[PDB]
């Protein structure tokens, strides 16, 4: 019943809009996303809402492709069904200033890193040798 303190993660909180994407189709291909899903997913310019309440972080994506929402505690594995409909086991940790999100499914793994750079939030999606960089701006 008191007002809690802030945290470093507060740099991520807010409302973000996708402004650029690079190599996302190739990332999705490497992940195993099929043709029609890649085409539709690649058009979307989501709004991402990041919030924190105590130890719980929520990342919501409001998207013309597929809305998603995850809530989690750093270091604590959870179930996630991804925008492309994978059922994955995810763990998100804060490593320095970078949120590191590892998704595991069917013996595969991909990592999504989120970092503040100037006024942007940069999202770096890595499947094996293939990286996609997605830049969000404040909405
Ligand atoms: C493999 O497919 C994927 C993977 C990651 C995302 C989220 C990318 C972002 O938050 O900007 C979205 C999709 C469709």
């Amino acid at each position: 019943q008191q007002m809690g303190r802030g945290s470093m993660c507060d740099a991520f909180v807010g409302t973000w809009k996708l402004v650029s994407s690079e190599n996302f189709d190739d990332y999705m291909k490497e992940v195993g996303v099929g043709f029609a899903t890649r085409k539709v997913a690649g058009m979307a310019k989501p709004n991402m809402i990041i919030s924190v309440n105590g130890d719980v972080i929520t990342i919501k994506s409001e998207s013309t492709f597929k809305n998603t929402e995850i809530s989690f505690i750093l270091g604590q594995e959870f179930d996630e069904v991804t925008a492309d409909d994978r059922k994955v086991k995810s763990t998100i940790t804060l490593d320095g200033g970078v949120l590191v999100h590892v998704q595991k499914w069917d013996g595969k793994s991909t990592t999504i890193k989120r970092k503040r750079e100037d006024d942007k939030l940069v999202v770096e999606c890595v499947m094996k040798g293939v990286t996609s960089t997605r830049v969000y701006e404040r909405a």
